[PDB]
């Protein structure tokens, strides 16, 4: 009772690296094996897995008190399996890698999969600035990700798929128009900061401009007419979004983006601009998020808050910016405390 | 030693079914080998789009399986993923009592196009005896179990940070129905009576050609009413859409006109995927074509497969029509070939 | 003689799999005889409307489980399907193994909201036990392995009739197409200064009311005119609703007068289910007014059941202001209450 | 090992039963276990769930050769299992039963699994006159099913509210409304037979007298509109479904209101007419059905009638009507051979 497939296999390798910094790494003071991890990034081609660098500053366990353990886990994927490879290395203060530890094997993984090696490095050594792994107190993890899928003859049909069309784009494009301008067909100022854009691309993206332009104004003001709600920084990163539809520069200023987008009804961003905030919850902010949200029906970062606090409550209420809220907004600590009171029912 | 701590707990799904696959007349079913012929194709129903079907051979493959029945299992589909799974094998008596069934091992590793069954299953002389009670009118019947393993993972005990959930890209999408909406048209296409209806700046960003007369202080007159003749009314539509879209889901049907089209403005990319296109149509005929098609157009990709093509079918492609059509109407095209055949493949020794 | 068979092999459907649950603090998790605390959700990932809760006890049930912990397995949702199904529960030592594991005989039946599993599951105090070493840090380890199964039987098949594949019955969709487009309408309709404007044979054919009172002389004089006199134009608009698709998506939030004013044109369907609705929401002091509202307009069932929940909860009715407003007002409605009550209390 | 469920059990049960007909039992001649078999029949209210009977005229194996099957077969669920307890009875010519059967117990039911009672009857038996089972020769079977529902505590609040709803009235409404022809506006004309019916159904039912009733041509043509290729009781069961969405007679006249649907675009109307006509599948009737199918757009229906084409090639291709068929219409016959070679045959 043998069984075999005869059928020549070809093995592909997608790889991709990450970059990861943690600032101020000296003051993170995780104790009992708290973690902490890297901003939300994708698998490159075929944006489908998302990976992501997860750190504990301190090992867990009494063995691994004075090292460092580092775990590499995948985001989310669509209920299969992973067998890539991991390499972990640190990068010295001018930037070389010291630290390099390359997985013997591929490893079999999963969605939430975390791997490594424990007792990757310790504290104290790490701790050391004439070694350079601290430049200016931070912490660099390099990372290289090599994702195995063993296709069978990669389907042969011989198409062979030789050489192919270029990477899918437009938004490049869209990016040169944007910072040539290209005559475009209408003016806009905003603060007095003078931005030129187009009509169409407006309308079509934007139901809200899509309106706003049409109706009497395409003769009478169509050309010139003044925002006076977003600075011109972001303004410039908000038609940046309309154009190529992404907003590189939006961690920074993601409160005035929300409103910007709000005010626009530019539901993509607004979704990505609820998980930039989604990354950024803590004590002394939660009840200001809470604002923003039902200010701009931020319903997925809404709830996303409201758990937030229900496991964090003990410390989060000894805020001001609590106080503040719940006086100023009662109503929104009535809709948690009705989300809880199916919480608390069992037992 | 290198040692990696899981640090989850390795819970497993395994997801066990079984389906049968009768053969009527199995004993008219012919006699020679290699008759490779299999089952009409099943799925679990929590499948999660994957489908399987059997190999039955009146005759197994190789040596030892000439007086056996060689049986043999596939994987329809995947989600461009591997797959862990399991086979079971086993046939129903005249009272439907399992006889031959012999489990596998272990879960092996199932992909798209791979096989996976037990070689020398049974003989064929012995299911030929009747008193077996095996072969009931010639109706034979085949029975098969699936246990799909997975080692399933949650962290379901308990809380989760969660993600929101992102939309996917809607800019091509959007673009696409601006187009079929044909709103906010800032210029009017006619080719061949039919007229069409386009916009500007999309234009000219994604074909500099159309920049070119556009720009040249002449717009009121030609950019309202541009008219071409080159381009015919299908190829010129779908070219709109691939620039609206970069979507051509007929692309294959309609590759050589379409290259031409894409030529006449410079449509690179477009130009690139008629060229994959036109080169999954390999045969040995319209090498010819292809290649002058490539060389009016300047497609040097697709060229050079094209003679690469002709390189290693040249014992056929001499006596084809096409290359002797080529040969006398292009001269200039026989020289290149002979000129990239010639320091290369045979020049040793 | 009497058999029954099937023709066609046992295939057995199972889905098999296996599900934790992290407790933190065990030592300060409350501690009394029979306590009822559960799990968060949980279930396979193919669920198909199937969920179900762990149910633990710190204390267990009846006698003989005051010492120790007992556990069962509540169905949560379900497709309203009898499902039957194996488990086995079990807790891992302290170095990862699975210790007290025991599965069940057979596939215990499971319904939407029935619990099942293995009383005295554990000792307290062996759990507690520190040389086991069960309880890190206060922490409880919870590991249950599940399996479902159907038998079902899944055939070579030749495709037998192929054929069932029918959209269902669409109609009076497009009446609903007719009424929120108005699609050539022939007659002109006024609610308290709102207007609407419909089909006359409409309306004759759904009820005696519209019809009878332009069936007879006012198709001469008033065929297009006509205006109401007693109804609330928002409800009015979901009155049309039901009248055209025999269908009321949002009622419950209007459905007095809306059933008041059905009474009035004659809606039986309406009629049931709004009273049924209405039922739907009893409590202790609603149930004079449901009363009174029932039984001024013909509502035999409703007047039924609100007399029986009435009886049931007379005590804490009797403080009720509404008891005493429609004793004032309308006596002879209790007092059929108690002949309602006269049989009911003969024994015991 | 043992446990509880800590509740109260409701059961509630709705059954329904269904005439069969068989006419001509002893010329059916279904041997070698030709199973006889009609529409799928249902419970009425709530069809989600569609039965079934499977008969074998013949009873299969040698020990119920002259014995005849009798056996249920439920066709479609929504992924379930119910516990249905049926009895079956066969009438005499006067109609009063004589040879009926019951079930032992409530027996489980699944998709497509068959409960029933084989070895019970004679077929010479009931082919004896003498007995008087069968009138001119007509086999007319009784089958009846009791769905026990069961569950557990009804979610036990007691939670009661059984208002006695009936069922939505609408088609009945709009039955008595072509039935009656009360507040008739629009008279219609077929080879001098007349029979009316209402403006805006027809309106809202088809795209087709949309298009010319709402051109404006309303007096000249709404007022005594005339059709051609249409006949009188043809006319009368189409106006029936597009009163009513029902027609259970269509099954002897199902082919001319499939061309009358192709008249009007109905499209549920062709659906269920290409169903009847997929209970009416012969060995010999494929070239009539391809020609009906392929001159009326009926995607579905010749679907599944080029798969009786190939796989009864071995027939198909030997009958005159097929030759015939090919003379005046090869070129479908051409996709026949396309889809044949594409089909249970790529192997090997």
């Amino acid at each position: 009772p043998v069984a075999e497939s005869r059928c020549y296999t070809q093995i592909k390798v997608v790889k991709f690296s990450y970059m990861w910094t943690i600032n101020n790494f000296s003051f993170c003071r995780e104790e009992m094996g708290e973690v902490i991890k890297s901003s939300t990034f994708s698998s490159g081609a075929n944006d489908k897995l998302k990976w992501c660098l997860r750190v504990n500053p301190k090992g867990l366990d009494e063995e691994s008190k004075d090292y460092l353990s580092l775990y590499l886990l995948l985001v989310s994927c669509p209920k299969s399996e992973v067998r890539a490879k991991f390499k972990f290395s640190i990068l010295n203060a001018k930037g070389e890698e010291t630290k390099a530890m390359e997985s013997q094997r591929a490893y079999r993984f999963v969605q939430g999969k975390d791997w490594g090696f424990k007792k990757f490095i310790r504290r104290d050594f790490l701790l050391d600035e004439a070694n350079g792994l601290l430049p200016d107190d931070k912490l660099t993890l390099f990372c290289e990700v090599s994702v195995v899928q063993d296709s069978v003859n990669i389907s042969g049909q011989n198409t062979m798929n030789m050489v192919k069309v270029p990477e899918c784009r437009l938004a490049d494009e869209l990016g040169g128009l944007w910072e040539n301008s290209r005559f475009t067909d209408c003016c806009l100022c905003v603060a007095g900061q003078e931005f030129q854009a187009h009509k169409a691309i407006l309308a079509a993206r934007s139901p809200v401009f899509s309106a706003m332009f049409e109706h009497e104004m395409e003769e009478s003001k169509k050309n010139r007419v003044e925002i006076n709600d977003v600075e011109p920084e972001v303004f410039k990163e908000m038609m940046c979004f309309i154009y190529t539809g992404k907003a590189p520069n939006l961690d920074k200023m993601a409160d005035d983006l929300l409103a910007a987008a709000d005010k626009y009804a530019l539901e993509r961003l607004k979704v990505m601009c609820e998980d930039a905030l989604c990354s950024n919850l803590s004590v002394e902010n939660a009840a200001e998020i809470l604002i923003l949200a039902d200010l701009h029906s931020a319903d997925q970062l809404k709830t996303q808050a409201v758990d937030f606090i229900n496991y964090h409550a003990s410390d989060v209420l000894e805020t001001s910016g609590w106080k503040s809220m719940v006086v100023s907004h009662p109503h929104l600590v009535a809709e948690a405390y009705r989300s809880l009171a199916s919480a608390q029912c069992p037992f």
